[PDB]
């Protein structure tokens, strides 16, 4: 049997009491490193689920534990709930740094469910995080075989694709959901590109309040007309939305202005890419040689 082993957290100093059995997460980085790891979520954070349900999608492992409760589907920030948490019987709980969603209005109501751990949100790309999941006990040979493919891949594949000299940014930009997020070097997101072969610029310290006027040093979250001075625009990178959604974005009159779009300087991360995972990587490494 396994006895408790001491893991690393964004708190302070936390503890495991043994490897547990039913994992809980909202992160669609760690869902996804997980699956690489092979170690399954409950629940995950997603957009409109459907690929999960799919047949037998190479984890046979998910069918019985999503069966075990309630064949509970893949969550999305912004559905809280004890109740829901509880009927899941969890035994590990990721709790986000901060969002809408209160971490300390429920981390009594989660401790007491099971042990409750707090964890950044987007704070370690596939690279540390993929390394943290490793850390557990035979996994680390396994963790260095698929990152020692996956890195060779990744070495190879940056000496056959070159971005032209000019730094390049990824942002997210949808009034459908009303909401918006910018992507940095910190981000997971940044960090992936950097490693494809991409430059990640700053956003500016200053105008970081110029529209959350509260404390977001995970992540930089904007909207003002700040932006249009603010981003260079030599390169921005858009989510699930195709050439088709940049297409008619460009129709933002305020931003339409925008040198980039009149240089036709924005680019997709595909379509069906909406979720941002170590998988979403190869996705995105396939468009990107297919982009050029």
């Amino acid at each position: 049997a396994d006895w408790p082993r001491q893991i690393t957290d964004s708190r302070g100093t936390h503890t495991l009491e043994s490897q547990p059995q039913r994992i809980v997460s909202t992160s669609v980085t760690l869902t996804g490193s997980l699956l690489a790891i092979d170690a399954p979520v409950i629940a995950s954070g997603a957009t409109t689920p459907n690929n999960r349900v799919a047949d037998d999608q190479g984890f046979l492992r998910q069918w019985s534990k999503v069966a075990k409760e309630r064949k509970l589907q893949r969550l999305y920030i912004g559905e809280p709930s004890a109740e829901a948490v509880a009927a899941q019987m969890p035994d590990l709980i990721l709790i986000s740094a901060t969002g809408g969603d209160s971490a300390l209005a429920l981390y009594d109501q989660l401790s007491t469910i099971a042990p409750t751990l707090i964890i950044n949100y987007d704070d370690k790309s596939w690279q540390s995080l993929l390394t943290q999941l490793g850390e557990i006990t035979g996994h680390e040979k396994q963790a260095a075989e698929r990152i020692a493919q996956f890195d060779k891949q990744l070495a190879a594949a940056k000496e056959q694709i070159k971005l032209p000299p000019q730094p390049v940014t990824a942002i997210v930009y949808t009034a459908a959901a009303h909401s918006a997020n910018l992507w940095t070097p910190e981000s997971a997101q940044g960090q992936m590109l950097e490693q494809l072969g991409f430059t990640l610029a700053k956003l500016p310290a200053g105008l970081n309040a110029s529209q959350s006027q509260g404390k977001r040093h995970d992540i930089i979250q904007l909207g003002g007309e700040n932006l249009a001075a603010g981003l260079n625009g030599e390169s921005l990178f858009l989510f699930a939305g195709d050439q088709k959604d940049a297409d008619a974005i460009y129709a933002n009159p305020l931003l339409a202005h925008l040198p980039a779009v009149q240089n036709k300087q924005v680019y997709a991360l595909g379509t069906e890419t909406f979720r941002l995972d170590y998988y979403s990587a190869m996705q995105v490494l396939d468009r990107l040689k297919a982009l050029f």
